[PDB]
C-alpha cells in the first residue's frame, strides 16, 4: 500500500476526480452515438478513444484511493479486497432500491411526470435485482 | 410538461441519478479486474453484465435530461445537438486542465503526496490534449 490519505484535501480531490471522470466516460460514449447516427465515424471513434482515456483516469483515481486507505467514493465502504468490493456494490444497490429511486419516483409523480416516474420505478426494481445477485456472489465467496 | 423539466426536483434527481449510475459502471468494471486476476470468471462476468445495466440507466437519464430541456450534469451546458455536445466537452475539459487538476496537484504536493501530485499533473496535460481534440471536432463540424 501507499501513504495514509485519510483526513487530507487530496482524499476529497481524488473522490471528486473520480466522479468527474466517471461522468465523462458516460457522456462521451453517449455523444458518440449521436455522431454514429449522423454519419461522423471519425468523430465518433475519437470520442470513444477519449472515453478510454477517462476510464484510465477513473481507474487510476481508484488505485490511489485504495492504496491510500480511503473508501469507495460512491458508498464510503472499503474496497481493498474482492469481498469488500462486492460488499460495496451491495451497499450501493441497496441504497438505490430502498431509498433513492423509490423517492425519485414519488417526487416525479407529485410533480406530474408519470413517464419519468415509471422509469425510476423500473430502475428501482432493477437495482433490487442487482443487489440480490451481488449478495449471491458474496455468500459464494465466503463459503 | 415532461418536455420542460427546468427548476423541478425531478430535474435534480435525474442529474444525481446520472452521477450515481456513471460511478457504478466504473466501479463494477474496476472490481471485475480483481475477479479476473483471482480466477472468478463468473463473478467478473456478472459484474460486467450488471455494468451494462448501469450504462443503460445512465443513458436513459441523459435521454430524459435532453428531452426535458435540461443541461449536461457535468457542465450545466445544453447537449441537444451534436455541436452542443462537443461544446460541452470543450468547456468541461478546459475547466479540468486550466483549474481543477492543476489545483489538485498543488494541494497534493503541499500535503506531501508527490506520487498523487504527479498523477494529477499527468491528467492536467491529458485533459488539455482532450480539450484540443474536441476543439478540432468542433472546427470540423463547422466546416474545418
Ligand atoms: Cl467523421
Ligand atoms: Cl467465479
Ligand atoms: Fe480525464
Ligand atoms: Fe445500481
Ligand atoms: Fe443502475
Ligand atoms: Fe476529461
Ligand atoms: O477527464
Ligand atoms: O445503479
Amino acid at each position: 500500500a501507499m501513504k495514509d490519505l485519510k483526513g487530507t484535501k487530496t482524499a476529497e480531490n481524488l473522490k471528486q476526480g473520480f466522479i468527474g471522470e466517471s461522468m465523462a466516460n458516460r457522456r462521451y460514449l453517449y455523444f458518440a452515438k449521436r455522431a454514429d447516427e449522423e454519419g461522423y465515424p471519425e468523430i465518433a471513434g475519437l470520442l470513444r478513444s477519449i472515453a478510454e482515456g477517462e476510464t484510465a483516469h477513473a481507474f487510476g483515481h481508484l488505485d490511489f484511493i485504495r492504496q491510500g486507505g480511503l473508501t469507495d467514493p460512491a458508498t464510503d465502504k472499503p474496497i481493498g479486497t474482492l469481498e469488500q468490493m462486492i460488499e460495496s456494490a451491495i451497499a450501493g444497490e441497496t441504497y438505490e432500491w430502498t431509498q433513492m429511486y423509490p423517492g425519485f419516483a414519488k417526487v416525479a409523480r407529485e410533480e406530474g411526470f408519470p413517464e419519468v416516474a415509471e422509469w425510476f420505478e423500473t430502475l428501482a426494481r432493477a437495482e433490487k435485482s442487482h443487489a440480490e445477485k451481488f449478495q449471491n456472489v458474496l455468500k459464494q465467496l465466503k463459503g
